[PDB]
């Protein structure tokens, strides 16, 4: 009845199962009609969500056993950097850690496509950020099977060789990947900001027409548009085959940013929280040590 208790139930529908079959078009919203809340609500919710996730990390750190591991993809303009700056603006920098993964290096480029991803990972304690990740292997390079031309370690010398076995294989690996974490206390949660392609229009005609931001638009923007429906194949492909019960791909309808980081927010929280986290308690000893401290302060 509650509008937390409606939030939690629509929240567990975005989560791809395992099993599951991926139609973007039809299976998944980029904007949902039937909100709990209003956006003020919203807003105030998710402050506390922030909040909730710093205490989280706070105790995370205190403790030094799990890590965290959080990937966000998506479409250009889905409102993904902006997801990441929010979220990072209410947690300590002590212990989070943002990697946006740009084009390789050539150093990169000479290891296997996982290395650098391997390399960035949470230690104990901590909380790492993918703003990108390992999945660009299976999005922007199977829709420009060119690029593994110039990966060294990838086999590919003609992108006539690159078939369905290929990405199946790939899957395999970042699934045995992402187990093996999971295996040795990394939590990961992956989230698809899903945006339509009418409000990726909409974004970037209102930044072209900025002329405080237009500065940020290329020509390139729009090359990546023109392969939406590339695009939309390789998640979908990707989605239905990297969703684990260990692993989850949560897909998050990106059309209205206040309720994408809303709810993003809860699902991190909820996943969190069955981890059972406390603060550290003060033994006896302790607390003889305190008030011993205190005594002496007191008698200067
Ligand atoms: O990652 P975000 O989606 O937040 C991206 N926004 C954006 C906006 C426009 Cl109108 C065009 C394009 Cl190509 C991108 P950013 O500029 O915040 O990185």
């Amino acid at each position: 009845a509650t509008d937390f208790s409606k939030l939690s139930k629509y929240v567990e529908t975005l989560r791809v199962k395992p099993k599951q079959s991926i139609d973007l078009k039809k299976d998944f919203d980029t904007d949902y009609d039937h909100k709990m809340l209003t956006k003020e609500e919203g807003e105030e919710l998710l402050n506390l969500g922030i909040s909730k996730l710093s205490e989280i990390q706070e105790k995370l750190y205190a403790s030094g056993t799990k890590s965290v591991l959080i990937v966000f993809q998506a479409m250009d303009a889905a409102g993904k950097d902006g997801t990441v700056k929010h979220i990072m603006t209410g947690l300590n920098p002590q212990g989070v850690k943002v990697t946006s993964f740009k084009v390789p290096s050539k150093i990169e480029l000479s290891h296997d496509y996982l290395w650098r991803h391997y390399v960035a990972l949470p230690a104990t304690g901590e909380i790492g950020i993918f703003n990108r990740s390992h999945y660009e292997n299976v999005l922007v390079t199977r829709v420009h099977p060119e690029y593994l031309l110039s990966e060294q370690t990838s086999g590919v010398t003609a992108i006539e060789q690159v078939n369905q076995k290929f990405w199946d294989k790939r899957f395999q690996q970042i699934n045995n990947f992402e187990q093996h974490i999971s295996e040795n206390g990394t939590i990961v949660l992956k989230f698809f900001l899903h945006v339509s392609k009418k409000e990726q229009k909409k974004r970037f005609i209102e930044r072209i027409e900025l002329d405080t931001k237009n500065w940020k638009f290329s020509t390139g923007d729009l090359k990546e548009r023109a392969h939406w429906k590339d695009y939309r194949n390789a998640y979908e492909d990707m989605l239905a085959n990297t969703s684990t019960k260990q692993a989850p791909w949560f897909v998050i309808p990106a059309d209205d940013k206040w309720f994408t980081r809303l709810l993003i927010a809860e699902i991190i929280c909820t996943e969190l929280e069955k981890l059972n986290l406390t603060f550290p308690t003060v033994s006896l000893e302790q607390k003889a040590e305190l008030e011993k401290a205190k005594a002496e302060l007191v008698a200067e």
